[PDB]
């Protein structure tokens, strides 16, 4: 209830909103107040939570949605977990990874990734689920060194019994930078559900350049740098980045120094099979998931 909350602090602000870091029954969450202009996401995220029951140790930990009327209008709270160490995006600033470290976070979000496209069956058995805007920011990191996936006001959902999709109703577009080039050139199949799903593999393979460069490997380590950092400028337009996917062709770069550690070697493997122009080709989320176990 969001009466019992105690709002402390702003950690975030967007045009999603707000993040607060609130208190509850003397313990710390996490309350994203929404705005006006993304209420769609609030209805999604609180079916996704609340409907399909959506729950995993490498996804956001879903606490209550709640509506609360103020000031003569209404808010839309989704009151979740907190960690204090903030988003990846945060934390690939303030420290290194050694092997197990990165391993730990790259696996975490595959497997949490995983559940979200591997649909459960029986009755009332999880679908199918694509993220849509999967990016650093929106993957957080737990004091364990595990990752959980947040933020699914853009999910769509499918049943293969039923062979029936949910797109939802949100006008709300993807981040710019972790588009696929599918999207950018306007020739994705939005009537299918794998579509969905391997735009999220070519942005976990973002997120996995974004992680391997922190990881120290014979006392080298890559600066953090967001995807594109290079060719495109801050907050890129949809031209920006289909000069830079689509026209040119281009891709992050593999730093030469990964390839004298077997562990970066097996990571630029898999982030290159993330990549293809093809969306067929790229690999599943199951495949990352066993791919990454095995190393
Ligand atoms: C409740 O709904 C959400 C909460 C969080 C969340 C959860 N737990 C901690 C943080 C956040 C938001 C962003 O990251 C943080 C950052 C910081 N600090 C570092 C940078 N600036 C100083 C403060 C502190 C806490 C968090 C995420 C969501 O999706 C991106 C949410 O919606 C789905
Ligand atoms: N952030």
């Amino acid at each position: 209830v969001a009466r019992d909350i105690t709002l402390l602090e702003c950690v975030g602000k967007g045009r999603y909103g707000e993040v607060w870091r609130g208190s509850w029954q003397g313990e710390n969450v996490a309350v994203k107040i929404f705005s006006s202009r993304d209420e769609k996401s609030w209805f999604r995220e609180t079916e996704l939570y609340n409907t399909v029951m959506l729950r995993h140790e490498n996804i956001l930990g879903f606490i209550a949605s709640d509506m609360t009327s103020r000031h003569s209008s209404t808010q839309l709270w989704l009151i979740t977990h907190y960690h204090e160490m903030g988003s990846l995006y945060d934390y690939l600033q303030l420290t290194t990874l050694d092997t197990v470290s990165c391993l730990r976070i790259v696996l975490s979000i595959a497997s949490g990734l995983a559940h979200l496209h591997i649909e459960i069956f029986g009755t009332q058995g999880k679908p199918a689920i694509a993220h849509r805007d999967l990016k650093s920011k929106n993957i957080l990191v737990k004091k364990n060194g595990q990752c959980c996936i947040a933020d699914l006001g853009l999910a769509v959902m499918h049943s293969q019994s039923t062979n029936q999709l949910d797109v939802g109703n949100n006008p709300r577009v993807g981040t710019k930078r972790y588009m696929a080039p599918e999207v950018l050139d306007e020739t994705i199949q939005v009537d299918c559900f794998d579509s969905y799903k391997r735009v999220d593999i070519w942005a976990f393979g973002l997120v996995l350049w974004e992680v391997a460069r922190r990881m120290v490997s014979n006392g080298i380590v890559e600066d953090y740098k967001p995807p594109f950092y290079d060719v495109v400028p801050n907050d890129p337009s949809f031209e920006d980045m289909r000069k830079v996917v689509c026209v040119d062709q281009q891709r992050p770069n593999i730093p030469n120094r990964w390839f004298s550690d077997p562990t970066l070697t097996s990571l630029a493997k898999l982030m290159k099979e993330c990549w293809y122009q093809n969306p067929s080709a790229r690999l599943t989320a199951l495949r990352i998931k066993k791919t990454l176990t095995k190393i």
